[PDB]
């Protein structure tokens, strides 16, 4: 009986088994645009992706993950609200049924149609595993996704996703760049929260991108084909693996735009 997204495991379940989710600094949260305030004191957002090393893409019955080779400083991010530098681990998305809703983040409650988080963890501390004992452990860049155009950056992420269709699957997914998922603009908002699926650390700076990139509704087909069960097991179409937005609580979003 492990967590997932149903009526009987999804979110409103999870804080049976990780007590945390009804934490202080939960995600994720609405972003009330108005509420938010421009903030002098970040400093220039840093995302430093052209020597990024993928390895492999793998549906773990939740979502698909693209990781990384994360034992040099190849792909970073640095700046905004971050001190120091953080390593890029892995990305993956939260996604819908329909184009309505999917997204994790909402924006004056609207909701996107998917969200693509690029996980990062402080290099002060070594390595993920000890990066989650810490408050300032993680750093998640969260981009909306809106259904309109193609991205064609995400075409051959799009183009795997066959041969991982069910839990356990994974493939070889290198020189895969990921600088094309990212919108033209790199305003942001941030806020201190936590990972947004069990075990639900509250470690992660989030950041999440105001301008959304445009995928095609074929990419995004392509997404809800994927399956939450394994192999040959009854097929639960991997659709709505998205948490709903969490009390904001004791904390103030801010914005690196005017
Ligand atoms: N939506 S989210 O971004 O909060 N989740 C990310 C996440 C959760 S995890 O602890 O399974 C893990 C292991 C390795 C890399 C990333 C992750
Ligand atoms: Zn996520």
């Amino acid at each position: 009986h492990h967590w997932g997204y149903g009526k009987h495991n999804g979110p409103e379940h999870w804080h049976k088994d990780f007590p945390i989710a009804k934490g202080e600094r939960q995600s994720p949260v609405d972003i009330d645009t108005h509420t938010a305030k421009y903030d002098p004191s970040l400093k220039p957002l840093s995302v430093s992706y052209d020597q990024a090393t993928s390895l492999r893409i793998l549906n773990n019955g939740h979502a698909f993950n693209v990781e990384f080779d994360d034992s040099q400083d190849k792909a970073v991010l640095k700046g905004g609200p971050l001190d120091g530098t953080y390593r890029l681990i892995q990305f993956h998305f939260h996604w819908g049924s329909l184009d309505g809703q999917g997204s994790e983040h909402t924006v004056d409650k609207k909701k996107y149609a998917a969200e693509l988080h690029l996980v990062h963890w402080n290099t002060k501390y070594g390595d993920f595993g000890k990066a989650v004992q810490q408050p300032d452990g993680l750093a998640v860049l969260g981009i909306f996704l809106k259904v309109g155009s193609a991205k064609p950056g995400l075409q051959k992420v799009v183009d795997v996703l066959d041969s991982i269709k069910t839990k356990g699957k994974s493939a070889d997914f290198t020189n895969f760049d990921p600088r094309g998922l990212l919108p033209e603009s790199l305003d942001y908002w941030t806020y201190p929260g936590s990972l947004t699926t069990p075990p639900l650390l509250e470690c992660v700076t989030w950041i999440v991108l105001k301008e959304p990139i445009s995928v095609s509704s074929e990419q995004v087909l392509k997404f809800r084909k994927l399956n939450f069960n394994g192999e040959g097991e009854p097929e639960e179409l991997m659709v709505d693996n998205w948490r709903p937005a969490q009390p904001l609580k004791n904390r103030q979003i801010k914005a690196s735009f005017k």
